């Protein structure tokens, strides 16, 4: 390898990857304090592992990213444990396009947390979570697909959603947005010359992001009503991974 650049390119080719299973933590999970019924535990438990799997792959990204371990390691841990919720929702909403109906606001039916596992609305509703179901593939899927989102400004994004400058408790909040700022210059320039008659582009698919912050504080605001996430020890669980060791 040359020395790595923060590119689109770099991007995609790290959106391919797929590496080892690295060792997963807890960071969801039905404990003994979870309300969920006897009879739901076992298929929410196997969603949270699922969902534990992502993280993992997530964490082993953000480690490969161009500059990233670079960062202090506080910072590190503290850009993934702000991130994490974020960029699952984004990927659920990036996978659920093609489930959209053809292109009228019938609520879309079906939510794609992985290949081959689709969350139907009847299920949200059932388990009191239809609101945010439906934000989620309004909000984010159907806006995407509408402004036909590629892989490219998609990698993009991701990385922007990771190096988050806003961050409270950073100690060095300066390299991270000399990295989001690289990742800024990246996207426009990849708009300009690859859908150059899309003036406004480059603006379009940054507002996207404050309608995922927002999706992401109201999933926590589930998580921590059903008591599906382990909240005091997800830095730990990072810190460890990063060091790696799974
Ligand atoms: C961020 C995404 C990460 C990946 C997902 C991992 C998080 C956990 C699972 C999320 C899946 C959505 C809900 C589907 C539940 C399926 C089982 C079911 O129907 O339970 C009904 C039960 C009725 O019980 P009962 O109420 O006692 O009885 C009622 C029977 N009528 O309901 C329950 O047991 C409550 C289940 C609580 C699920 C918490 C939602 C997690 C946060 C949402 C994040 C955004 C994702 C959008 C998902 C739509």
């Amino acid at each position: 390898a040359a020395v790595q650049e923060l590119s689109i390119e770099r991007l995609l080719e790290m959106e391919s990857l797929v590496a080892d299973p690295s060792e997963e933590f807890q960071f969801l999970r039905v404990g003994p304090d979870s309300n969920v019924p006897p009879k739901f535990r076992a298929p929410v438990s196997s969603l949270c592992q699922i969902g534990n799997k992502q993280i993992a792959a997530l964490v082993v990204w953000a480690r490969d990213i161009p500059h990233f371990s670079q960062l202090e390691m506080e910072d590190q841990i503290l850009l993934i444990k702000g991130s994490w919720n974020e960029l699952l929702l984004f990927a659920i909403a990036w996978r659920s396009m093609e489930f959209l109906t053809e292109e009228t606001t019938s609520p879309p039916q079906l939510m794609c947390l992985m290949p081959g596992m689709t969350l139907h609305r009847n299920s949200a509703l059932q388990a009191g979570v239809g609101q945010i179901f439906d934000r989620v593939l309004s909000e984010l899927s159907l806006k995407m697909r509408t402004l036909r989102v590629d892989q490219a400004e998609y990698v993009a994004l991701k990385a922007i959603i990771l190096l988050n400058p806003d961050v409270k408790g950073l100690k060095n909040r300066q390299e991270v947005e000399v990295l989001r700022e690289k990742m800024f210059l990246c996207l426009d320039e990849y708009c300009r010359r690859s859908r150059s008659s899309e003036e406004g582009r480059f603006a379009a698919l940054l507002l996207r992001l404050p309608a995922l912050r927002s999706i992401s504080l109201k999933s926590f605001e589930h998580l921590f009503f059903f008591h599906l996430v382990a909240d005091t020890s997800i830095a730990g669980y990072i810190r460890d991974a990063l060091r790696n060791h799974a």
